[PDB]
Formats: C-alpha cells, sequence, structure tokens
C-alpha cells in the first residue's frame, strides 16, 4: 500500500509546461532511478537534450 | 566474490574507440543500471547525446 503518489507523470507535465528542450537532470540514487527513466524515455519522444 | 568483471570501463572505452558523439543506449532494468549511469555520467563529461 504505497501512500506516496506517482511523481513521474507530474514532472513530465511540468517540463512540457515551461517548454524545456534542453535542461540538466541531477539525480540521487536513493529513491530509485524511476523518474530518471521517465524523463529519458520521453527525451527521445519530445526531443530533449537532458 | 563476483566472478564477472566490470564491463563499464570496457564499454566506455569502446564508445570512445569508434568516436561516437551521438548514439542510442537500449538498456533493460535487469542487470542493474550501473552501465547506464556510467555512459550518462560520461555523457556530460565527454559531451555525448545519448
Amino acid at each position: 500500500i504505497q501512500m506516496r503518489p506517482d511523481l513521474k507523470g507530474a514532472l513530465l507535465s511540468l517540463i512540457e509546461y515551461y517548454q524545456w528542450d534542453k535542461f540538466a537532470y541531477l539525480y540521487d540514487s536513493d529513491r530509485g532511478l524511476s523518474t530518471l527513466q521517465a524523463v529519458l524515455d520521453s527525451a527521445a519522444e519530445k526531443k530533449w537534450q537532458v
């Protein structure tokens, strides 16, 4: 029973809001690379230079 | 005592051999994302577009 909601969908929608095409993505290998894989899988789809 | 040698250094050297500045990295979250972080950490150090 995961009380924490999924943030991957929220982050991918905020990057699209500001119309970001090239940005840095620091990450900590603590909460898992799940959000990192979400922005990398969409990096090819929406053409981002992450 | 894991008998498998580290492939991260070998792949990072092979990419540097062919002089690859832009390539695709098809990974599976099975053997861990250790090689994926290795090519992503070098993606900014050596200025790749993975």
